């Protein structure tokens, strides 16, 4: 193996340079089906990667587990085995009301709620998706008529203070991030996740293409916590753009 | 007057709801006879106010002057008197050597290195540039022909130190920003100027739709300060791409 | 011409060591008319130039446009011409009850709620000025009669939200600045303006003396908004003030 | 399920009160293992959960995953469900010449160079372990007859810029972090891993136990990554001492 | 004299290599006369410094004043003459409710609310104490009896608006520690002093074992100024705890 | 008694309201002695004070012992007391060539490299002097014929590192003060000492007058410890400053 983390050889991408990237290391193979020769590859620790065949160029997709610290790892050592562009695919709490569940989101940059964006580049420096990604996955979305929206998204080193959810062990949310909800809503963020910050940031920082999406299975103007009816139904309309995405970024 | 500064009134704009911002208060009329029916509204201090017609629809060119501060007068005032869209046409010096003199840049979103952006959001918000009008001028661009970069940009409170200039009264760089252009240049950054970060923050953070293209008069790689010669045939360039993005987003 | 902004030439100021700094600049033939022998030298962007005589030598005046940035480059650029005393004359609101419209207010030092002076020093730098200026200044008040007041300024990169006005379009303040004009107006601090941390601070920090006064058109106890009917009478009460004080600091 | 992420209810844990979370969900089965009763409890993401029964009394093997925020989920949900002490179990690289391949590291408090440990306490905050924990671990380690160093540990949100590793796609180290491996070795910190410093400080701050301890399976003075073939033998090391010193904690 | 501030030379010390270190210099004495061949050695400033013998071992008792600046002047300069570990015995306000006037508190690291730790390591360096002087502090308190909590320890710059008091000239806390107190009391910080922060930073960052225990004698959700009638009496409780801690540190 | 800490009373001062604050408590009777009726009132720990007769007029000289925390106190409670003017007298070191042993140094402001001034106001806020007090000093200083710079000083919580002294037990100086002095130095700061910024801050921000001058008894540019030989001739030349601008200023 030719990279710490991961278990893989550059030879294993077969010249691949654009990857997939889930969060869930289960929806690894969920998404590499979707495509043609699915080919399991490593599993390691979080990190499970598959290649695939798209309109007959090799494609890898690779999960980040939760948060910037893993997300970052695997970025970078798929950097050094060769991808040069990485389309994120998520779930996300939308916190605007008029956004539902089963809308995609689109990120065009980030808030920096994250520590390892820090260690690409400063805080002044944007969390900006890649353009040709952006528009690529607003397209993509388009065509499959998902009902779409494109903003800015809070991208939280925690899933619960980090995102101001009180139903917690403590139930106390730390100074700095009380009524951060609410001015978020305000400046018409989006929606909360966990990645997407070191995702961009490393990736605009060192002449990376990134794409960020995700889908929408909890309204935060309603629930703290989502509901599993639907969540499934969700994951797979946002899979889908994703994919094709990806196909206009070959 | 409706407005403490501008000296307009909400009639004076006849329902338009979009706003081309040059800095120079002397581009004003040189933008608005790209359009029909120019009329000259106000001139006070920086801010001279221009009406025009595109595609018989009002449209309101308005200088900001140089900075984030005059800038957040502009845009904030522009905002009460009912404009939605802020396009903003700049000059600008290339950081990056393939960038030359002549091109047209695109800003996705920029660094934030002015004081501005920090009283509308925290510096960990992105200072990102409106989807819509990003496409708009990045198409614009592609149809008159002109050769584009699109990119972050470093946005700064100062021509002189926060750009590294060391030919300088001082000749000397406070420690914060020495060696600040290697790393904004290894970052990818495609230039220096001094609003955008203003503009693109306050209006994020506010539902307002804003865009920034600039005009390249010279790169730092070569020179600190431009030549005279082309800087106006650069001018011209990407004044008619922020026109021609404005059509598209009427 | 010998700098890029201002278009003067070291020639044109005639061994000139003294500026005075209005924002304004239509304010810049009206104070150079106090003095002897006035000439119109440049006017490019907001920066306006006249020379003028006091006492038989030669003096400046040039306008900064508003804020931090723009201020930083003509007072860099005055300085490369051979310029070391700056003299800024300003409008302002009072933020304390016991100041009044008309009153004319002295800066010993600034509250650095800008941008650019960070680009000189470090924010634990004082925004101070001159011994000698703000003693000429304050000396110069009380020989025309007028009613003084002499300490600490708020600085801001904005007009509206950095000085807490909510009468805007989108009526919220960031969360950093919710109640900060109360907290000033506990630590004493006498008015809001725009430019004097960036233009003490960057002399302070490079042995170029300054001085800073201004008059108060508004108090904000009481409105946000100057009314315009006394603005011009108070406007001409401190030019007297700092034309003076200038006479004393050749 | 009880809580959003692990797949737990509070009667899977039977009782138990304390955790041992090593970061591979690999190593969790092999930790239950040196106990009794061992059972697969659930497996989703990076969190894998084994019971097991130490004296008698239950116990939880659950896995965090690399880094702060997946972490910070752990804990939390681990907490929900009743658990009040963490024992975490991990693998590090030390900075220390003095510190060998094999030796094990007792953490007392860790520097924070992560994200997630804001969204609980602010940076004054110590990430400080638990006092019993940490005597627990210290003479645990002494029993089994390590050797053993005690002492502050770095804590980074990432692999690698911000360990200052070099052999990297990019090569370049984010100025804030250039030499800082130099300086936390002069401090006389003995090393980096990638989780302690959220875990210590959320469970600091919130009347949770928390210990920390590490096998070291590379020197940093010699090597950037380790060598695989003694990697194994370390871990088993490590393992033994954690179990041993949370019998010292039932 | 040997060192700018003591007054001592490296042969007044006799090769001692711990420091008991009280606050007031009216201790010192004091605590001295708890030990064999009590002796003075200098008194300059508010440091005063005695030799006294422990189990036939030199040991030096040396104040520091009230505040971090002092304490790391006597820290450096103790160390200069070659003491190795330093004992703090301070006194100190609870802000927990169950916490009482009498009892001994332990601290195990501070949250840094001083300006010199910063001068010796960043913010995000644990304020930690020495594992080894800990242990010694606890287990001499469980000797002598005495009822003991081990914790954090919120060490401020300040008496007054540092720790919420408000009974003061001004009546107004900075915003910055505005419900600071409150804050501190749900992470389960134990009290407020003025010195530790300072100590353990920079023993911790310099290869020095430091210790922190100090007596209470206010619980701040009682009266913000202590009672003088049982000061005395917690005073000679944790005098000799630290002592007696001593004696094990040899 | 009626404060904390320096044991007084309001009656003691009898309607005394101008402080001369020494640092060290050695100096106070020594300064009350220039003046008439010298009475000691109390001590306790690093605070002296006595009472002396100016022009028929109650005046207090009161220790702040070293450094920002314990000044925080010694002000407070003479403020409580009722006084309302503080003078500082000092000793410092001089970091300018041109400055020489034994000149006298006026502050007009102060680098907050301390900690205290930041539990009064943020950064932000100029640590500034009064500006009646710097012109009683500097007056003061003129009329007793002593040669003075007047200027801004860097006023540190540490004597060693803070002030970039590396002939230290340790010999480092953090990252953050590495080169700091030569940065002072260049933006034209005069000199260290470790008071100013604590007391110039809360007096400015609570409606204090403040005044700062000390006496020059080394050069940093030669030595980083003074000599003693002509250590008190130059105590004796401020002092006799600071006691006739205190006449000024009754
Ligand atoms: C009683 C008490 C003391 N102290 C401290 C630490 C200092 O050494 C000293 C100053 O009174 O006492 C506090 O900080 N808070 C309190 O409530
Ligand atoms: C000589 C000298 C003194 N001091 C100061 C201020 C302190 O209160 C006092 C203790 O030495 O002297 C400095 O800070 N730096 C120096 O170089
Ligand atoms: C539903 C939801 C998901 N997420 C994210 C991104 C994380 O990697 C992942 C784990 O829930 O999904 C949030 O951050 N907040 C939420 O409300
Ligand atoms: C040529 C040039 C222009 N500018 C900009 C934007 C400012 O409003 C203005 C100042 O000349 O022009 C830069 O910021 N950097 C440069 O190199
Ligand atoms: C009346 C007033 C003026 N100003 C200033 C300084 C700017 O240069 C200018 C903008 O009108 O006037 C304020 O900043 N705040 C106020 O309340
Ligand atoms: C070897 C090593 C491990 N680790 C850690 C903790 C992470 O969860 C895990 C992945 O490498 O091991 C470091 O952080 N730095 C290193 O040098
Ligand atoms: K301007
Ligand atoms: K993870
Ligand atoms: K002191």
């Amino acid at each position: 193996s030719d990279v710490f983390h991961l278990g893989l050889t550059k030879n294993d991408l077969q010249g691949a340079t654009l990857a997939i990237v889930p969060g869930d290391p289960d929806r690894v193979e969920k998404i590499a089906a979707l495509m043609d020769k699915p080919v399991k590859l490593a599993s390691h620790r979080e990190f499970t990667t598959w290649r695939a065949e798209l309109d007959g160029k090799p494609v890898i997709v690779c999960s980040t587990g939760i948060g910037g610290p893993s997300t970052s790892i695997a970025v970078e050592e798929l950097a050094q085995l060769g991808i040069r562009t990485f389309l994120r695919i998520g779930t996300t709490g939308a916190i605007q009301p008029h956004i539902n569940v089963g809308d995609v989101l689109v990120t065009t940059a980030s808030v920096r709620l994250d520590g390892a964006s820090l260690h690409f580049a400063p805080l002044e420096f944007p969390a900006v998706a890649d353009f040709e990604c952006t528009t690529a996955l607003v397209e993509a979305a388009k065509s499959i008529g998902a009902t779409t929206h494109v903003g800015v998204t809070a991208s939280s080193d925690t899933f619960y203070p980090g995102q101001e959810r009180y139903d917690t062990y403590s139930g106390r949310v730390v100074r700095h991030f009380k009524g951060s909800m609410e001015e978020w809503q305000a400046m018409g963020v989006m929606n909360y996740e966990m990645e997407s910050a070191t995702l961009l940031t490393m990736c605009a920082s060192q002449g990376l293409r990134a794409g960020m999406v995700a889908g929408v299975i909890v309204n935060r103007t309603q629930q703290e916590i989502p509901n599993a009816e639907t969540m499934k139904q969700t994951e797979s309309h946002a899979v889908k753009i994703v994919v094709e995405a990806a196909r206009r970024l070959l």
